[PDB]
């Protein structure tokens, strides 16, 4: 594992990667402290998630967002960091429970361990612990993440109530977009970015979030549990269609009918959400997805291109191809 | 059939004072309404599910009541503190009725029962962040009181859930449990009510206590409901806890009892109970338990306890309103 890498990215300088890695460990320290502060009820629910590993994207996208401004390593940066990451793992508990997750992080989920009552309140109790933490950021940071978890829980939503990509692209710039997207914005700001570098970094997120999810659809079906944490085919299974499967869907083809028959509705048998997964990784549809997927990118390479030249827009511009290419 | 709001159970006491109070509740309702209403579309059906089917608006009247202690009772302020509590307890619903399976809530199906348990979730979530928008406007003293009622209230929803091996008696444990999960936001609603109305230090934290309290009794009061009543009178069904396997007050008191018909319920209590003529049999064998008197007078002790709290108030009708909303937690039948 090169020196240059943080949280599976080459950041491609030594002493940059170390910063970045000393900012993203300031974060995990944040809040390692605020989980084991919980009554003992509430502790080994609240570690189950946290120590099963997870990527830190986050905490790494509002590190580098941060690198821009001339106070990288601000306290308030950490504090944003461990926001963004409250929430993400908040959304974890829940999103588990609701897609009836066994396996998370190549563990048990922490419905298959402690049951839907415990991870539904654990999920709960991290809201409120991000809820008191971002107070300490002042009452804009307040609202922008009040904002962004309504706009989270309203993709979730759309999702369940959910064939159409318009609507899929919806739901993913929502769930996935909004969150990276503040992790941008909070890393500008107490970074002391300028006003432009906040609302630029922003954007980047929202972008970065929509091909998040997009590879995150794909890594349910081409990735192995080995290298995502958690079961391939969960979405066959849910019956959420996702822009793979819905370009899948729209293919005609020799087994194309049998696709359509195994993806109308949640599939409970595992060997069809097996062989729903063969039918899938051979479509051309999952190649349209891979397309969108680097339009996405190529957004996101545009919005940060007018950065300034430093190590962090090159960071960024790699965080791009990682978020795309990464396998889990 | 659901219950009927605390504000027409209540004798307010003179026509001048039910009015100021009937307002400033409906002020808390009109505030609700329109930010429930603002979500997406994609939201408004399961948002507005449960606040349109009925609930009693118990918190609004505490939080109007503890702002009449204040010299500005009808603060602006005032409205968003009773519809931020409001907000985060009509949240505590949604999650709750996914935790017990409830089928039924004020007298409508259940969120979870109208569109599935991820619905229900989400909508619960949702409103946390309505209620985090709202409470924003009160300034960051507001903004930490309700993360840290919001982390108690959970807490003590997972100390329902998880149990304990502490050296706790079970009565000791019940007590608590019922102050964390709803204690604390009542308690929330005195302090904000007192805070935004102006009313002095002393008074803020005598609300606090007074909250607190009330939530104790309040909650002994919903667990011999969910035995007592029909759901005609509670609009929800009898039996959840047994059904849930949850132990509160009357069956732990009892289930202390010696004989056939404790050890009949024993058998019934052993787990949660999924037969519709076994929750019958507990309910009526619980009913009958000299528990059951047990428990009222610990419902009883905790109104006295509420009564002597509120005497620390100032002598003036948001005071009498109060006791008269003591009698009403201790009294109602929903
Ligand atoms: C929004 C999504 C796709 C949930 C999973 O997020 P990650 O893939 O970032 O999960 P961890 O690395 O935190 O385990
Ligand atoms: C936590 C969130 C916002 C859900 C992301 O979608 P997925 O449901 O596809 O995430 P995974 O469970 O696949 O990680
Ligand atoms: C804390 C408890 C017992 C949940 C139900 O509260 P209420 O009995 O006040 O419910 P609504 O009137 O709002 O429906
Ligand atoms: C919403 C909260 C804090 C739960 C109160 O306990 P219950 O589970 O007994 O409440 P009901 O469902 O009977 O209203
Ligand atoms: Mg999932
Ligand atoms: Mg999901
Ligand atoms: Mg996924
Ligand atoms: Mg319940
Ligand atoms: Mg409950
Ligand atoms: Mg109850």
């Amino acid at each position: 594992t090169p020196a240059t890498v943080v949280a599976g990215v080459d950041l491609g300088d030594a002493v940059f990667a170390a910063a970045v890695r000393a900012g993203v460990a300031r974060v995990e320290q944040l809040m390692d402290t605020e989980l084991r502060q919980a009554d003992e009820v509430m502790s080994d629910s609240l570690l189950h998630l946290f120590n099963a590993g997870g990527k830190r994207f986050r905490p790494l996208f509002t590190v580098l967002s941060a690198q821009i401004g001339p106070q990288p390593d601000a306290a308030a940066v950490t504090v944003a960091g461990a926001v963004i990451e409250m929430i993400h793992l908040a959304t974890l508990y829940h999103d588990d429970v609701m897609d009836e997750a066994q396996v998370r992080r190549g563990a048990p989920s922490a419905n298959a361990q402690w049951g839907n009552n415990v991870a539904i309140l654990a999920g709960d109790y991290l809201l409120a612990t991000a809820s008191r933490l971002v107070a300490r950021l002042g009452p804009e940071a307040v609202r922008i993440i009040a904002d962004t978890f309504a706009q989270l829980v309203t993709g979730q939503m759309r999702e369940t109530r959910g064939d159409s990509i318009e609507q899929y692209l919806k739901v993913v710039q929502e769930k996935t977009g909004s969150l990276i997207g503040a992790a941008g914005r909070l890393g500008g700001m107490f970074s002391g970015a300028t006003d432009e570098q906040v609302e630029r970094l922003s954007r980047l997120g929202g972008v970065v979030g929509t091909a998040f999810q997009i590879a995150d659809d794909i890594i349910d079906i081409d990735s192995e549990s080995d290298e995502s944490g958690k079961l391939p085919g969960t979405d066959v299974r849910e019956g959420v269609h996702t822009l793979p499967m819905l370009y899948a869907l729209r293919e005609s083809g020799p087994d194309c009918a049998r696709l359509r028959a195994l993806l109308n509705g949640p599939v409970d048998d595992d060997a069809e959400v097996r062989e729903a997964l063969t039918l899938l990784r051979a479509s051309p549809g999952m190649a349209r997805a891979k397309d969108v997927l680097a339009q996405y990118a190529a957004q996101a390479r545009h919005e940060l291109a007018l950065l300034p030249d430093v190590p962090g827009r090159r960071a960024l511009a790699a965080l791009v191809d990682y978020t795309v290419s990464r396998h889990g």
